[PDB]
DNA sequence: AAAAA
DNA sequence: AAAAA
């Protein structure tokens, strides 16, 4: 495949919550809401929006918190670009229950396309893939939900990545893809149409320009039905990265549960597991795991992380670490449905990064839809680099605890610490 | 396939050693060197002895310990016998150095047929497996090495299987194998003849009137290589067995890794662990590991060990306890090499019984040979309730202890155990 | 934000 | 008894 001869720059940008502060003055990136908003703000062609849910209002929450300003500007400013000749199109999944959509209405009256996608009904699950792609040259892709709580309450980590049409549109394959397979009565086709099908997978990433310094990217996408011949399964491009690391493997995912939830009987899913322990294993490699605990964890996932930090000897000079990093919530705050919790999903090794917008269970890879994003740079510094500096930023935190750590003395509720 | 209208009897023979009493006094069975004696007075017709050594006398170990006493008689026996007419054939593996062979040598001069089968240059392991073949109606398998610390110094778990022709002759095939495979410059067949095929396997097992009820038995045999179209794996048997249990599991074996050893560069196998973890997830079947732990253990094992007692839960109800089995040795028996150990290789379910010759590392089943025997008794108690019970009474033994237990309150020397 | 028999 | 680079 012919490089891509653009100026594609990438900024990792995310949303720190009000409270949380890392005294390090070292490391600034734009937020989330201010990426968001130059992106609308240049927008002027195009803009598709793939997103789990829109609640974009004090209204939707049925709460009064001031903090949701910067989310409603959002939607003011998605309500302004419409009129403007914008073909503004965006993919929701189906809500389980008939609840009221102020927002998604809101849109559809300006003049926003909206198409109800059901993933239950066609793969049994949800569509949880968050990503934006503007004029189809710049995108987001991260784990920010089209949320006022996501901007602002919840902390998020995602890429901007400007001036680069040639993954601009590979992402739009799939919200094309989001598009054709939810409008309704239409089911997902046995084969995908070319038009769907991309040439940037795992064997033939793609080589672009990322500040210069050439770098190997390309995209992942699940759940596996989904997916066109090309396309290389999230799965399969996680354990690739996993397995290529030789030094180290640093993680930090809103929740890790090697089993298949949200069906029954309970199943055992040793995917992710099992490459874990072989590259700590067999190789020298360190695993550091950052784990995200709130209320809505189950509380079962302790048992299986101690079943991973207890894996660490001398003689395969075995280090697997696993901390959970629990963002702080006060009384104020504990009124918010969904308020506090660190909802990034990523990892960095010595020589890739991988950042996605799924949880690393069972479904987000078999059932759930989900898409992430694959980059290798060869050279010291980088975008790797960032990530590398973000994730340690984030491990020697002081939200970021022992997975021994009472409960109590957290700030949050966290269902994963045996009290006293 | 036919049902093998025989008297198969069968008694589960261990050999105590001298320092151990269970204080129960409610099960009782012949020693190991009790069913050798009574098998070899027995003998008229024919003996075939697959072993892994033969160190049957004070001689060889250099040691000078009246303990030998019985492990001579023995020797004296296989001698006796021999002239009477007895078509004795023994296949043991080559050792790695040109050490002295007092036993064999003896034995030869007596006319007993002895083949040096040579594991290394074949499939690149040993030769484990120690089983009898009598007359071709009784056998006996377990865990006894063709040593008077076998019969005496260390534990053991076997059974001796009488009057069961059918049982018996499947089990020769093996020793067929073993004969053909290593007397001399031959190598392995691509493809088996039909003279060492067998029709009883995992899907298919043989009838037997196992003391009057009816049940199911078959072997299993390993190395994958030496393994015809008929016979079922080991490896396969064993997962089959622990997946179909609904209830509990519980494993007595001598070495548990889930790594392939004597092998570089180390390797991780994660077969039997995935499966345990399996069991005891998706259903409510409670696991109960007994390990045996003495000076020649691997210190890495422990921290596969603490991964899988680390993994108990109330959710899923999960519920896997692991416990070390130490035979307590003294200064006396300190010098003896290889002295103490628990050697039994083993376990059983509410449906279903295994017993090996083997442990549970990569090495026994990809590449070290190896025999088990697989029992399944539609009914209340017979031998997998004889079975259970000797498990039992090893887990409540007063020399089985917990993972955290201190290694110095141990009565001999463990590797896997931390001190203070 | 995929917690919700 | 498969501990032995
Ligand atoms: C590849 O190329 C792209 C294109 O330039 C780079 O993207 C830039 O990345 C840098 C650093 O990652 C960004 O610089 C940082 O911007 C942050 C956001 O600034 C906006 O928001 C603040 C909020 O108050 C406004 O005041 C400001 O005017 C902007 O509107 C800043 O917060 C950062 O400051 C932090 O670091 C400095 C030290 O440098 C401290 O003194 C500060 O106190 C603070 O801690 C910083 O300035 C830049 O904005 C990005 N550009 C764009 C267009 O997004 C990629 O970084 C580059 N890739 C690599 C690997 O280098
Ligand atoms: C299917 O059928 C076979 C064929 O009979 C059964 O095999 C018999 O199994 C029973 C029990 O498992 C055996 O009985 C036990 O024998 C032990 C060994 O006895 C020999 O060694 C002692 C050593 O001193 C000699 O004294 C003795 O004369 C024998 O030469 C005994 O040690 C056992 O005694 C224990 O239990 C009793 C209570 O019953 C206590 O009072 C004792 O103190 C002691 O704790 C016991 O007698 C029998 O020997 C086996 N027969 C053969 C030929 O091997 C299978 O058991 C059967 N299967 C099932 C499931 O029932
Ligand atoms: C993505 O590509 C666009 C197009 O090149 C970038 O916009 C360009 O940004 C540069 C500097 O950021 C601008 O250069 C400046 O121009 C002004 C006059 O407009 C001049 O006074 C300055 O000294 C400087 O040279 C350039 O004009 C501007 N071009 C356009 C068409 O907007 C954009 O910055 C790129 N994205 C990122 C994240 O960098
Ligand atoms: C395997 O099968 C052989 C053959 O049947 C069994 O040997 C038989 O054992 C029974 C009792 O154990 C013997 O019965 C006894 O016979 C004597 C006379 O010899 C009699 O006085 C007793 O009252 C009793 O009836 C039988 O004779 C004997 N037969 C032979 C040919 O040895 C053997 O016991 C079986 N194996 C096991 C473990 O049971
Ligand atoms: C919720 O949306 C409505 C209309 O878009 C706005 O407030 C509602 O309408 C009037 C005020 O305009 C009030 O009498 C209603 O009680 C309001 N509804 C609620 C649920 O408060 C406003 O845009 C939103 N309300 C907010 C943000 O509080
Ligand atoms: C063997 O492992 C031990 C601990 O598992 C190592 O000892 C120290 O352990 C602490 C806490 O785990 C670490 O912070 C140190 O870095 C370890 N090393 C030293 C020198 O203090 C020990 O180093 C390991 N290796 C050997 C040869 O004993
Ligand atoms: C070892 O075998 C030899 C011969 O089979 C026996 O003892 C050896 O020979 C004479 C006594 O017959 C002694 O002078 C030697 O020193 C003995 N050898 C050793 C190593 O002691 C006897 O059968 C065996 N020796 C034992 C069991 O101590
Ligand atoms: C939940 O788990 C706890 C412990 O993990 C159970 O509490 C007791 O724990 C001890 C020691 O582990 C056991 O010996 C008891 O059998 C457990 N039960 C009781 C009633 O004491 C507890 O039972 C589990 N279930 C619930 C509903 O809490």
């Amino acid at each position: 495949p012919a490089p891509c001869y653009d100026p594609c720059e990438a900024v990792l940008v995310e949303s720190i919550p009000e409270g949380l502060d890392f005294p390090n003055a070292s490391t600034g990136n734009p937020s989330t809401s201010q990426a968001w908003l130059g992106l609308l703000a240049g927008a002027h062609s195009s803009l598709d929006i793939a997103s789990f849910y829109w609640t974009l209002t004090n209204n939707d929450t049925h709460t009064q918190e001031p903090s949701a300003q910067q989310g409603e500007e959002v939607l003011r400013q998605l309500q302004t670009l419409a009129p403007k000749g914008v073909n503004v199109r965006i993919a929701v999944s189906k809500p389980s229950g008939p609840q009221p959509q102020a927002d998604l209405q809101a849109l559809l009256q300006s003049g926003a396309q909206v198409r109800m996608v059901d993933m239950q009904k066609l793969t049994h699950g949800v569509l949880a893939t968050k990503f934006w792609v503007v004029d189809q040259t710049h995108f987001y892709l991260g784990s920010a939900n089209m949320d006022w709580r996501s901007l602002t309450q919840v902390k998020e980590l995602g890429v901007v990545m400007y001036n680069c049409s040639c993954l601009a549109r590979d992402l739009t394959k799939i919200f094309e893809a989001y598009w054709f397979l939810g409008q309704a009565g239409s089911s997902i086709p046995s084969t995908w149409p070319r038009f769907y099908d991309t040439r940037y997978n795992q064997e033939t990433p793609m080589e672009i320009c990322l500040n210069g310094t050439p770098a190997l990217a390309y995209l992942a996408s699940a759940p596996p039905p989904l997916c066109p011949s090309g396309r290389t399964p999230d799965l399969k491009a996680l354990l690739n990265v996993v397995d290529n690391a030789r030094s180290f493997i640093y993680v930090a995912v809103m929740n890790y549960l090697p089993t298949l939830e949200f069906s029954h009987p309970h199943r055992f899913w040793p995917a992710i597991d099992d490459g874990l322990r072989r590259a700590t294993y067999e190789r020298g490699v360190k695993v550091r795991l950052l784990i995200s605990c709130w209320g809505h964890s189950e509380p079962s996932m302790r048992a299986f992380l101690l079943s991973l930090a207890a894996l660490r000897d001398n003689h395969t000079h075995s280090d697997i670490q696993v901390k959970l990093f629990v963002v702080p919530a006060d009384e104020a705050q504990a009124r918010i449905p969904y308020a506090r919790v660190n909802a990034n999903k990523y990892m960095v090794t010595e020589r890739a990064t991988y950042i996605g917008t799924s949880n690393w269970s069972g479904n987000y890879f078999t059932e759930t839809a989900g898409t992430s994003l694959l980059v290798t740079q060869n050279g010291r510094g980088g975008l790797r680099s960032q990530l590398e500096a973000i994730f340690l930023r984030d491990w020697d935190s002081p939200y970021s605890h022992d997975l021994d750590t009472s409960a109590d003395s957290v700030g949050n509720a966290c269902r994963l610490l045996l009290e006293v």
